[PDB]
């Protein structure tokens, strides 16, 4: 499976691009960045930590946009990925980036890789003027796999909320049959209580520690809402990663007090959204991948 | 007893505001409001309808500091809702109206009460950003306090309160006396978690206060994974229901962790001049608490 | 002053190009197409036509963008003609001729332009479809621009294609946004459609819309005829005004008024501009010294 | 200029305080008093004794603070002496009178005066504990004042009370922090430590901290005394730059550079100031004119 992953590269993010890193079937042939969870300039920074703790610096890495489409301007960290330290992970060294802009990259990437694939892990900025300036070349990708959206309090929702109007865009150009969506709220029902689970609370090599480090702060109420490796996983393993799911069709509320919120209806020709996820492969994903 | 209340109410601070409403010796002297869990101007919001629901708005709301010391706000509307109180809709209880708001800041507030009132003391439901600028500006006058109680601190992952402020809290643990000084914490809250199938007292109708909590509870439930983890109403259960309400504790001497990478967490130490830490509250008198302030 | 023109070249659009060509101080350095007036595809066909009438082809043109960025694109009533230029014939023009056409997108034309050519202003005649988008890609690129001359928008509230929006800023209400809120106001001047309805001309009183004697009189009074006949002869001559002041500096502007704008993005009046008094936002002109604009009009026919 | 001074009113902050006191334009619409340099209690006499040497005592005096926000009182050598003032004898100044001190908290007094008073600036010469708590409590306020002038830090990481850190902003990092994050750093103009010993004089080739004849030369030369014995006659006047930089504009600027800056709020470089380029940042004192400043230092003591 060739797949091109659009990241605001924090904290669940990097995570879900080790979960594809990870597995031998799929080729990463490049990564975009947006603002969102941090700024375009960490988000670059941490796929760059991403990459070189993983040691495949191999793939690579574009500048998208740095604000959402209309709406204006963290939980994260202040450098988008818990604040960890580059001194204790051997990342302090330069950052590769990419001259092409994502956009234009990504284009390209659609003209010319066949059954290229598509994991969104951000706001959809990128992809949506991606969209806007040649969707012939953007409607040839195979398969849209985005983290956003929700139906658990709606208000915990980012991505989307954070780009409506981007969201929209993407809802309204790309065919919703070949859309898969894993949600915030389904982040939230496929949960963990980290002191019953330890699967991010491991040591012994430099992934673990990646990974224990980084999620600390996001360890919320010391829950693990795992939305965006959730989002990789139903990428990389699909069907098998999935138990429940339902076909909807997406629109975006662009006005009102609901603005940002989704509507969703029972539509045979709309986005795949998953509504469970197989928790036991899934946390068996997490743990092979830290060996 | 007079109380005064500090609150970032969300969704376990209005209950645990309706548990001191709900008993008839506790005179509630005023509440102050922090941002938490949610703004400042939520939290305001929602004080006002836990007490218009109750139907006792005679009691002062003060507005204090907008954000933490120095950390960075917090707010989490994930676990409380966009508006911190469950996006609950006010036109199904009749709050929909003019909220109230004392004219003075609630850490010059705090400190005229306890220049005062008599046998003052205070509930703390939040970060400890207004009682740590109040104990900086007016040591002498909060420490006449009687007591304090307090929700924090906590080993499970995720308390909230200390982490949020641990400069707010450092100050009220170096400055307020700690043998003064009550804790529930953030372990006790997860010691004393309920499984929501099992157990229905914030699952009831039949009037307001029971569409109240059911309504307000429902989105934290769902992302506790169907438990109930009742920080702040445990807080005022042993504030209220005194040594009846504690049945297992141990004086501890606490401090804040301020740098490094175990920033916000606490030290405990047995010190018999230190904190009340609650270590186990009557679950069976919490529950029979919870149920009668619905009736 | 080098000049960018984005443009979705009907009618007015064209003869406001054709008063940027008459000005010798006036570079060109490229002109990008957007739908709007007509489809993209018109627009295209219709700046060659413009370019080509002068005696000018050397001037690159890039495609944009086909549709608004977020709005429907909106049935509107093709008043330009079915091809956007009056439905003029290219065997009565000499334009039978191949087109010429960049393979560069109009945005990422854009951005290198004001990556590389230094005091680079910009025309923007038609939605803001191609300049919003370029300011999400590279806001620090399009940020380098020393002035946004642009046509759109109503100060008052009134509006041609609704009645409250002016039709540029109706057709892609986010992109006069991304606009308003991401290029500073304080460099950008406005040609509303009212200050177009305010400097407003009969046709049946003034003849330099009726010449003949050479292709350009003859482009300009087959181009016209159609906007002419629409509502008894009262021309808005829009973006000729917004060309006149963006190529004659204070001369064309005598009064002016200086309005923060911003879109309103939901409910009827979805297009219009907000107009706020702010002596940091756009320089919103309310009338134009119509003797020298007139003069203008005339002058560009001359032999 | 009207001016709010916040002081740990040792001994340069009072020649900073003469040097406001005596120019025309500078009206002094309170004084709020944080301990540093020595304790609460003796820089509101510290305070006083400066006012009654200078014969103004029509500016109310507010105590602020009385420790730092939450970091513990520094264990340090009393530079300043053992009141704060050079431990001198009130009787060689007339100082043996009542001492005023409004009720209000200086917290309170600063809010109120930045609600109620127009083009309110303020001069902070001390740990900024004072500040900070204003900021926290009423932001609102605060942001009305039109700008901050202040002595602390070190932008290019060279300390005094530590290695990295200068004292106001060791003393109370957190304070700092709080000032940065909250107060435009456009509106604020630093004197930093840096620029402290960058002009430090030395005394025994410059005479103006050592003339006789009246009470404010008897003042200065005998405050001045041991802060001169503590690095072998080098002065580094930190608070009397930091208001000379106040009164007198750009007059008083030879050089600056726009520097965003931040607090090291961990580590062995707690009280560090960060600094990085930054248009919309601190105004950062690189030199000052220096021979303006002698001047403006010797017609305070003049007899005339
Ligand atoms: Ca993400
Ligand atoms: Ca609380
Ligand atoms: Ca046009
Ligand atoms: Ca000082």
């Amino acid at each position: 499976m060739k797949l091109w992953i659009d990241t605001d590269c924090g904290i669940d993010d990097a995570t879900a691009i080790l979960i594809c890193l990870a597995n031998p079937s799929i080729e990463i042939v490049g990564i975009s960045c947006i603002g969102g969870n941090a700024s375009l300039q960490n988000v670059i920074r941490n796929v760059n930590r991403t990459l070189k703790v993983w040691g495949k610096t191999d793939i690579p890495i574009f500048g998208g946009c740095q604000a959402p489409l209309v709406q204006p301007k963290h939980i994260h960290g202040g450098d988008g990925l818990g604040d960890i330290n580059d001194n204790d992970f051997g990342t302090n060294t330069p950052n590769k980036l990419e001259k092409e802009h994502a956009v234009n990259a990504l284009i390209h990437a659609a003209n010319t890789i066949e059954d290229l694939n598509i994991l969104c892990l951000a706001p959809l900025t990128n992809i949506a003027i991606a969209l806007s300036m040649a969707p012939e070349a953007i409607l040839k990708i195979k398969h849209f796999y985005i983290m956003g959206g929700a139906e658990i309090t709606p208000y915990g929702e980012f991505n989307w909320r954070a780009d409506p109007e981007a969201a929209q865009i993407v809802l309204q150009t790309y065919p919703q049959y070949q859309t898969t969506i894993a949600s915030w709220t389904l982040a939230v029902f496929n949960s963990f209580n980290a002191n019953d689970y330890d699967f991010f609370n491991l040591d012994g090599n430099l992934v673990r520690r990646f990974i224990r480090e980084t999620w600390k702060p996001i360890i919320d109420g010391g829950r693990i809402c795992p939305a965006d490796p959730l989002a990789a996983f139903i990428a990389v393993y699909g069907d098998r990663a999935i138990k429940r799911a339902e076909r909807l069709h997406l629109s975006m509320v662009l006005e009102g007090e609901k603005l940002g919120m989704s509507l969703a209806e029972p539509d045979e020709k709309g986005c795949l959204v998953v509504k469970e996820c197989d928790a036991e492969l899934f946390v068996k994903i997490l743990r092979e991948l830290q060996d």
